[PDB]
């Protein structure tokens, strides 16, 4: 009567959004994997495959926070705590990918973010998004850059 979350095409949107980052994961690792590669982030990269593969990521990640950002606002007048809590489980899920790829910190940055603005409210997931989106901005440059 207050937990029931994302609908309509903004749960569509939402979550294929999410999805496709985890796919788009899935299928870097299966690459690595044939070429013997580990994202182990102790063992900014030397190595041009991980430059790549962390643009990739980072490039579908960033589409779904915009996904995130977009839709956060447009039910900031009229979307509910639980809508706003979905947000956030799935920035939440998918930094686990991400941070798994060697994008270290991941889960941290959206989990720490949620502390200071929790998601209780648009205003709240729409400052954890600006951080992930941020993160994820600064990994693709560096990497892009280098390449
Ligand atoms: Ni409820």
């Amino acid at each position: 009567g207050a937990m029931d979350g994302l609908t309509g095409a903004t749960k569509i949107k939402l979550e294929s959004s999410a999805k496709a980052i985890v796919d788009e994961i899935d299928a870097i690792k299966k690459k690595a994997a044939s070429m013997g590669v580990n994202f182990d982030a102790f063992k900014v990269s030397e190595n041009p495959f991980i430059l790549e593969a962390k643009v990739r990521a980072t490039t579908v990640a960033e589409k779904f926070v915009i996904a995130i950002e977009e839709e956060a606002t447009k039910l900031k007048e009229t979307g509910s705590s639980g809508e706003f809590s979905a947000m956030y489980d799935l920035m939440f899920e998918v930094s686990k990918p991400l941070q798994e790829l060697g994008i270290q910190e991941m889960t941290k940055t959206v989990s720490m973010a949620a502390e200071e603005n929790p998601p209780t409210t648009a205003q709240g997931v729409l400052e954890i998004a600006k951080k992930m989106r941020e993160k994820l901005q600064r990994v693709h440059k560096k990497n892009q850059d280098t390449l």
